[PDB]
DNA sequence: AAAAAAAAAA
DNA sequence: ATGAGTATATCC
DNA sequence: TATGAGTATATCC
C-alpha cells in the first residue's frame, strides 16, 4: 500500500475542519500500515507547516522514534530540519529522568551545563533521587511520594539550566522570577529571547536540548510521538512548575491524532478513568449544602458583575436554584447526617443505571429526629426520608448544576481570552470552571470532584439540523456512583457520605476528544465487534454518523486483493498445521510415544519433579495443565529439523513463583533437549523475552534472533501476550538453510530492496490460554479491581449481551462472594479471545519468505474460545484461517441470543424509563408534554420504519430513545407473544407463551365494533390494523399503547352513553393519581384489562384509597371514584364499598362491541355521578 | 537514609518509613491475635486498612503478653513503649518528642502528648529548663 | 436562554 | 458463600 | 545613611 493512500486520507481529515470525524482502518499486519503512516505524516508535516499531529501508542516499545527519524530524514529534501525541532517524543518524568542520567554517566551533555557545578549538583541530587524512586517501585503507596520526590530533582535540574540560559541569553532572570526563590515566572519575551538563543546555537547543543526537553518549545513541534497513558495525562511545560494537561491543551486544537493501537487503548484509557475516580472523593451532604450556598450567593448579586449578569439572566438558573431549595427542604440537608455504628462493617452503596445495591443487604433508611434535631441514618425499618431515593437525585441535581456551570465557564473564559493581547498565556477551561467554583466558595477537592462530573463535554449545536446523535445505552449516559459512609472521631457529630462517580467511559473521552481534532484509528483489528477490548463500535456509530468514516474507501483495490493470503499460500504449497493439546496429568502424553523408548523412569521422576513444583504452591490440578502444554510445544520445537524460530506467548510472565517458574522451565528445556532430538535439538536455545530482565525487550529479541540468524541456532522464544502480543517484529535475516529451505510469497510488482524480501518470518508459535478477558477478583470492594468488573457487566449489558436477569444474579453473587460463571453466549468475550489470538498470530506475517511447513501448537481451551462472529475472515491471516478450520467442532450461534437479549434490554430500558417518568411527572409541566407525545407516537402507528421512527418530532428532541425502544421485526410480522417473569421488574422472556402482542387487544377486535369508536380512530389517526412493518412495539411500550387505547375508546363510549361531558385535573403537584374529574364531585380513573382475574383486591384498594386521600387533603372536598373496565365476558356488576364512595365496574361493552349496561344500571350510575 | 539532605522530600520519606513501620505493627498485631485466640477477624475482615480492635480484645493481648515469658515480653516492652503506656510510671524522651505526638500501638493516628490523658497531675522534669 | 432525569426490593 | 488463573504505563 | 561576622540537635507531617 503506497503512501499516497495516507496522505489522502490526511487530507481528507485535515478537510473537517469545523467537524473533526473520527476515520478507522482495517489492514492485516505486515501490510504496511506502520510503515506508510510514518512516511505520509512526515510528508505532510513538511509540505504544511500549520500542521500539527500526535502519534499514540500504547506500549512505548512500539513507539517507533528510529522509524520516525529514518522517514524524516528521508523526506526532507532541501531545507533539512534537524527533526528535533519538528518531531518531539514526550516521555515521562521516569524515562526522562533515565536519559538525563544515562547522559551524564556517558558524557552526552554538550559542556555548557556541564562545566557548570550548579548543574553539576542538580545531577547528583537527581541520581540519588532516582534511585530512591526506583528503590521505592514495590508499593503503590510509596509511588505517589517516590514520583513527587524525583519530581521536584527534575524541576531543580530544569531550574539550573533555566539560569543557565538566562545569563548566556542577558536575561534578568531574578528581576523576571523574583529575587528570592521560589518564582522563575518569565514573561513571553525572556523566554522568546532564550529560545532564539538556542536556535542560534551550535547544532549539538540544541540537539540534545530539544530531544530531552521537547517541551522546551512545545508549539514549534509538528509531530508529538508519546504513549496512551501520557496523553491522557499533563506534560510539565518547560520554564514551569505545575503541569498541564493534554486534555485542555490548546495544543489539541484542529490537530490530528493518530492512535496507532486503537482499539488497545480503550483498556488503557478506561483503566486511568477508574483511577481517577477513586482518587476524588467528598462528602455529598456538604459538597450539595455548599454548591446550593453558592449559587445563591450568585443570586443576590455578591459576585462579580462578570459572571454574575451571564448566570442570572437564564431561566435553566431559575430552575436549578428552586430545585435546591426544594431538595434541601425535602431531604433535611440543613442538618447533620448521623450513623451510629456498634462496630460493624458498613460496606458500601452501588447505584448502577439498573439498580440500587447494598453491599450488605439491609437498605439503608434515614429520618428526621427533631428531639436530637438529626437525622438519624442506619438499618431500622424507619425511612421518613427515602435515603435510598436521596441518593440518586442529589447526585443527578449535581450532574446538572455542574454542566450549566461548565456552560458559564466556557462563556466566561471566551470572554477573558478576547482581553488578552499576547495569547500565549490564555485560560484553559479548566482553569475558567475552577475559578468560577473557587468564586462560589467550594473547597479545591470539591471543584475538582464537581468538575469531574464531566469534563468540558457541552456538545455541539443542535448539529446545525444535520445528524441526530441518539443512543439507547443507559451505562454511557449515566455511569455509576458508589458512596461509602465514614464516622471519625473529629467529626464525631455527623457521618461522611462519601461519593465517587464514574461518568467517562472511554467512548466518551473519545468523543469529546473528536469535539476538537481528527482522530486515526489504525490496527488489523480495530473494528472487531467486542466491547470489552475495544471501544462500543455500536455507540460510537450512533453518536457520530457521517462522522465515522472509513479508510478502506481510500486505498487501491489492488492493495485489497493482496491483502488475501489463501490463494499465495496455495501456490507456494505453505502448509498450515494445527497441533490441540489433549494433555492432562503427567508427562507421558506429551512425549513422542513412537517406538523409540528411552526409559521408563526418567520421565517418572520427570514428573517428580512436576508434582513437587506445584504442590509448593503457597489449588493444583490446573498449573500442571499449563505446564505440560508449554513442554509439550517445545517438545514439538525439540524434534522437527526445521522451525529455526518458535514463539510460545503465555498471558503470564516466567517469574519466582510456582505457578510459572523461569528457572524449573529452563531446566526442563535442556532435560527434554538432551532426552529428545538427537541431532534436532543439539542446535537449539531457549530464551525467555520478559520485562523482568535487565535490559529491553528490543535487544533481548535482537540477541535471540541474532542466534538464528547468525549464530546457526534454533531459538524458542518464551513470552506474554502484553509483552510482545501486538505489534512487535520477529522476523530475521534468513541463513542458508532457511534460504535453501523457505519459499517466497511476495506479490509480483516488488522491489528487491524491501527488507520483507531479505527476511524469513517465524516457523512456529505455541498459543497459550488468553486468561483475564473478564475479572475474577473475588473481595468485592470500592477499589479498581471492583469497578473494572462492574464496569465490565455494565459494557456487557449496554451490547445486549447479558440480560437483567444474568446482572441480578451476579450482582447477589457479589453480595456473597460467590461470584457466577462467565455468559456463555456474551460475544464480545470470544471475540476478545479471538483478537488477543489474531495479534498474537500477526506476529508471523512479517516477511515475504516462509517455512513450507508451519506448525502451531495450543491447548484445546484455544480451539474451543475462538470464533467468526463479525471478523471478516476473508482479509485476515491464512493461519487464523487454518486455527478456524481446526476449531470448527466448537462453533456457537451468537445471533439469537443476542437477538433475545436485545428485546429483552430495551424492554426493561422503556419500563425503567416509564418509572422514572411517573414519578418525576408527579411535580414536573414539560415532561408531561412528553409523555403524552411518545404515547401518541406509540398509538399513531405500531409498527414503524425505521427511517420513520428516526425522524420524529419525540425521537429528535431528546438525545436519547427515551420511552423509544421499539423491538426489530426481522420478518416484518405483525403479532408475538411473551411470557412475563416479573412485571413488576419489567422482565419479559421472548420465547415462551404468557400474553400476546398484536392488534387482537388494539382496536381491530371487540373495540371497533362500536358506532363511532372506528370513526373516532380514523378522525384521531389511529390505524385500527398493525400494518407489517419494521419494528414494532415492546410489552412495556404495548402496555401503554393498550391503556392509551382503551382510555380513548371507554371515554368516547362513556360519553356517547351516559351523555356527560367530563373535565381534566389542573394542579402539577397531583398527577398520575386520577385520569379525570367531574364537577369538582368525583374523580374517575380508566382501566384496560383481560377477564378479571383472582387480583389482590386489598392492594388496588389500598393505593386508591391512598392518592384518594392526598387527593383529598388537597382539593379540600369529600370525593368518591369510579374504575372502570372496557372489555370483560361475563355479567358487569358494578360494586361499591359499605359507605359507598368507591366504584368498581367491570366491563363495559361484551366482545362483539355493545355494552352491558342496563337501565338499573344506567340509573344506579346516575346515582352516583350525584 | 539515602534522602536525608534536602528538607521538602523529608516528609514523603518520612511518610514512606511510617507506612512500614505500620505494616510491621500490624504484623505484630495478627501475630499476637492468632496466639491470643482473639477474633482479629473482625478487624482483618471488617478492618482490612483500618485495623482497628475494641478495649476488651486489646486487654485480652495485655494479659496474655503479661504471663509471656520474661524475655520476649521484655523485648516487645522495650521496643515499643506504647503497647501499654496506661502502666509506664516513668516515660523518658526528648523535649523535641514531648512536643510532638507519640503513637499508639494498635492504632495509625499518632495522638499528640499535649492534649492526651496522660500528663494530667503528672510531674514534667525538664533536664535543661533554660535550654528547653 | 442549551441542566439532568429521580420506583421498591433484592 | 466458587470461578477462574496479568502485564503495561504514568501523574498527583 | 546606617551592622555584625555559627554549629548544631531532633521529630512529625
Ligand atoms: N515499501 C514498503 N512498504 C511497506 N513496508 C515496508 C516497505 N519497505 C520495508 N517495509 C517493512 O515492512 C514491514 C511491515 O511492517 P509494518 O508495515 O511496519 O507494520 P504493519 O504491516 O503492521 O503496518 C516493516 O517492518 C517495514 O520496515
Amino acid at each position: 500500500m503506497q503512501v499516497s493512500d495516507f496522505s489522502g486520507m490526511i487530507k481528507k481529515l485535515q478537510s473537517q475542519s469545523p467537524e473533526h470525524a473520527l476515520m478507522l482502518l482495517n489492514a492485516p499486519t505486515g501490510t504496511g500500515k506502520s510503515y506508510t503512516i510514518i512516511r505520509a505524516l512526515c510528508r505532510y508535516a513538511i509540505k504544511h507547516e500549520n500542521f500539527r499531529a500526535f502519534f499514540v501508542t500504547d506500549q512505548k516499545k512500539n513507539l517507533k522514534e528510529q522509524d520516525f527519524e529514518v522517514a524524516w530524514r528521508e523526506e526532507s529534501g532541501a531545507v533539512h530540519k534537524a527533526f528535533s525541532e519538528r518531531v518531539a517524543v514526550v516521555r515521562s518524568l521516569e524515562d526522562t529522568v533515565n536519559k538525563l542520567i544515562n547522559d551524564w554517566d556517558r558524557q552526552q551533555i554538550p559542556d555548557l551545563y556541564r562545566s557548570s557545578p550548579i548543574f553539576k549538583k542538580s545531577l547528583e541530587n537527581l541520581g540519588n533521587a532516582f534511585k530512591s524512586f526506583g528503590m521505592m517501585k514495590e508499593n503503590e503507596f510509596d509511588l505517589k511520594n517516590a514520583w513527587t520526590m524525583l519530581s521536584r530533582a527534575e524541576y531543580q535540574v530544569r531550574r539550573a539550566m533555566i539560569t543557565i540560559l538566562a545569563d548566556k541569553a542577558h536575561v534578568k532572570l531574578k528581576n523576571i522570577s523574583e529575587a528570592g526563590a521560589s518564582a522563575f515566572k518569565l514573561d513571553s519575551i525572556s523566554k522568546g529571547k532564550i529560545r532564539e538563543f538556542v536556535s542560534k546555537q551550535p547544532k549539538a547543543d540544541s540537539k540534545w536540548l530539544n530531544e530531552t526537553y521537547p517541551t522546551f518549545d512545545l508549539e514549534k513541534k509538528q509531530i508529538i510521538i508519546l504513549t496512551t497513558a501520557k496523553f491522557i495525562k499533563s506534560y510539565t511545560p518547560f520554564f514551569e512548575k505545575r503541569s498541564k494537561a493534554f486534555r485542555y491543551s490548546p495544543i489539541l486544537k484542529d490537530a490530528l491524532v493518530v492512535l496507532d493501537e486503537f482499539d488497545s487503548t480503550k483498556k488503557q484509557i478506561l483503566e486511568s478513568a477508574i483511577d481517577e475516580a477513586l482518587k476524588i472523593q467528598a462528602d455529598l451532604n456538604s459538597l450539595f449544602v455548599d454548591l446550593s450556598k453558592g449559587l445563591n450567593k450568585v443570586n443576590e448579586g455578591q459576585l462579580p458583575a462578570k459572571l454574575g449578569k451571564s448566570f442570572t439572566f437564564r431561566d435553566a438558573f431559575k430552575e436549578i436554584l428552586n430545585d435546591a431549595e426544594q431538595l434541601t427542604a425535602e431531604f433535611k440537608l440543613d442538618f447533620l447526617y448521623k450513623m451510629e455504628e456498634q462496630g460493624r462493617d458498613s460496606g458500601f452503596v452501588m447505584r448502577v443505571p439498573q439498580t440500587n445495591w447494598v453491599s450488605v443487604g439491609k437498605p439503608w433508611n434515614a429520618y428526621f429526629d427533631e428531639e436530637l434535631r438529626q437525622v438519624v441514618l442506619g438499618r431500622q425499618p424507619r425511612n421518613d426520608l427515602n435515603f435510598q431515593r436521596m441518593l440518586p437525585r442529589i447526585s443527578v441535581f449535581l450532574k446538572g448544576a455542574t454542566k450549566f456551570i461548565l456552560n458559564r465557564a466556557r462563556e466566561y473564559q471566551v470572554s477573558e481570552n478576547q482581553k488578552l493581547s499576547s495569547l500565549d498565556d490564555a485560560m484553559t477551561i479548566e482553569d475558567a470552571c475552577f475559578s468560577i467554583y473557587a468564586a462560589l466558595g467550594l473547597s479545591k477537592s470539591q471543584a475538582k470532584i464537581l468538575f469531574s462530573l464531566g469534563h468540558d463535554f457541552s456538545s455541539p449545536t443542535k448539529v446545525k439540523t444535520t445528524y441526530h446523535a441518539h443512543s439507547g445505552r443507559r451505562f454511557q449516559q449515566r455511569g455509576l456512583s458508589l458512596f461509602q459512609f465514614t464516622n471519625d472521631p473529629q467529626h464525631d457529630l455527623q457521618t461522611k457520605i462519601n461519593a465517587c462517580f464514574f461518568n467517562e467511559t472511554p467512548e466518551r473521552y473519545l468523543l469529546n476528544l473528536l469535539s476538537k481534532a481528527n482522530v486515526l484509528g489504525l490496527s488489523a483489528t480495530a473494528t472487531l465487534p467486542t466491547v470489552l477490548d475495544n471501544y462500543d463500535l455500536g455507540y460510537l456509530r450512533e453518536m457520530l454518523g457521517p462522522r465515522l468514516l472509513d479508510g478502506v474507501h481510500y486505498l487501491s483495490d489492488t492493495t485489497i486483493k493482496e491483502f488475501d493470503f489463501e490463494s499465495r499460500y496455495a501456490k507456494q504449497k505453505i502448509e498450515v498445521k494445527v497441533e490441540t493439546g489433549i494433555v492432562d496429568r503427567f508427562f507421558s502424553e506429551i512425549l513422542p510415544k513412537n517406538n523409540q523408548k528411552i526409559d521408563n523412569k526418567k520421565i517418572w521422576e520427570l514428573d517428580a519433579e512436576l508434582a513437587k513444583l506445584v504442590n509448593c504452591i503457597p489449588d493444583k490440578k490446573y498449573f500442571a495443565r499449563r505446564y505440560l502444554n508449554l513442554f509439550n510445544s517445545f517438545v514439538i520445537f525439540l524434534t522437527d529439523p526445521s522451525m529455526t524460530s518458535f514463539l510460545g506467548l503465555q498471558s503470564l510472565l516466567p517469574g519466582a513463583d510456582g505457578r510459572m517458574d523461569e528457572n524449573y522451565i529452563k531446566e526442563t528445556f535442556t532435560t527434554l533437549k538432551d532426552l529428545v532430538g538427537g541431532q534436532d535439538g543439539v542446535n537449539t536455545e531457549l530464551r525467555i523475552v520478559s520485562s523482568r530482565n535487565q535490559e529491553g525487550i528490543q535487544e533481548q529479541l535482537s540477541e535471540a534472533l541474532n542466534l538464528v540468524s547468525q549464530g546457526g541456532k534454533r531459538v524458542y522464544i518464551l513470552s506474554a501476550y502484553q509483552t510482545i502480543g501486538i505489534g512487535q517484529n520477529l522476523q530475521h535475516e534468513m541463513n542458508e538453510f532457511e534460504r535453501e529451505q523457505a519459499a517466497n510469497i511476495a506479490p509480483k510488482g516488488v522491489s528487491k530492496s524491501d527488507r520483507r524480501q531479505h527476511t524469513i518470518d517465524l516457523a512456529g508459535m505455541y498459543l497459550g490460554e488468553v486468561t483475564h478477558i473478564l475479572s475474577s477478583n473475588l473481595p468485592f470492594r470500592m477499589d479498581a479491581a471492583g469497578l473494572r468488573s462492574i464496569i465490565e457487566q455494565e459494557y456487557l449489558f449496554d451490547a445486549n449481551e447479558i440480560n437483567i436477569k444474568y446482572l441480578n444474579k451476579y450482582l447477589k453473587g457479589l453480595q456473597h462472594q460467590r461470584l457466577e460463571r462467565h455468559p456463555e453466549y456474551a460475544r464480545s468475550l470470544y471475540v476478545s479471545y479471538s483478537r488477543t489470538i489474531i495479534q498474537a498470530l500477526g506476529r508471523m506475517n512479517r516477511s515475504f519468505n516462509k517455512m513450507p511447513l508451519i506448525r502451531l501448537v495450543m491447548p484445546v481451551n484455544v480451539l474451543q474460545m475462538v470464533t467468526d462472529s463479525g471478523i471478516d475472515v476473508e482479509k485476515t491471516s491464512q493461519e487464523y484461517r487454518c486455527l478456524l478450520t481446526a476449531a470448527k467442532d466448537w462453533e456457537r450461534d451468537f445471533e439469537k441470543p443476542s437477538a433475545e437479549i436485545a428485546k429483552q434490554n430495551a424492554t426493561f430500558n422503556t419500563f425503567r424509563d416509564y418509572r422514572f417518568v411517573l414519578a418525576y411527572l408527579q411535580t414536573s409541566k414539560s415532561w408531561a408534554q412528553i409523555y403524552h407525545d411518545t404515547r401518541w407516537f406509540y398509538v399513531r402507528h405500531p409498527t414503524v420504519s425505521d427511517k420513520d421512527l428516526k425522524s420524529s418530532q419525540v425521537f429528535q428532541q431528546r438525545d436519547d430513545e427515551f420511552g423509544l425502544q421499539y423491538l426489530l421485526n426481522e420478518h416484518l410480522d405483525v403479532s408475538y407473544e411473551v411470557k412475563p417473569i416479573n412485571h413488576d421488574n419489567g422482565q419479559f422472556d421472548f420465547s415462551g407463551t404468557g400474553m400476546e402482542v398484536s392488534a387482537e387487544a388494539a382496536g381491530l377486535v371487540a373495540m371497533c365494533r362500536y358506532p363511532g369508536l372506528k370513526e373516532a380512530f380514523e378522525s384521531l389517526d389511529i390505524p385500527t390494523k398493525w400494518e407489517p412493518n419494521e419494528r414494532i412495539l415492546n410489552p412495556a411500550q404495548f402496555y401503554n399503547y393498550r391503556g392509551l387505547l382503551g382510555e380513548v375508546s371507554g371515554q368516547f363510549i362513556f360519553q356517547n352513553e351516559w351523555s356527560l361531558k367530563l373535565a381534566d385535573f389542573g394542579k402539577p403537584e397531583n398527577y398520575e393519581l386520577f385520569d379525570f374529574h367531574w364537577e369538582g364531585k368525583v374523580v374517575i380513573d380508566f382501566k384496560n384489562w383481560r377477564d378479571a382475574p383472582d387480583v389482590d383486591t386489598k392492594a388496588e384498594r389500598q393505593k386508591v384509597e391512598a392518592k384518594l386521600a392526598k387527593l383529598q387533603a388537597n382539593t379540600q372536598r369529600e370525593w368518591r371514584v369510579i374504575i372502570i373496565n372496557i372489555l370483560a365476558s361475563n355479567q358487569t356488576r358494578p360494586v361499591m364499598t359499605v359507605d359507598g364512595k368507591i366504584l368498581e365496574i367491570s366491563g363495559l361493552i361484551d366482545h362483539q362491541g355493545k355494552f352491558l349496561l342496563t337501565p338499573e344500571q344506567k340509573l344506579n350510575v346516575w346515582r352516583f355521578l350525584n
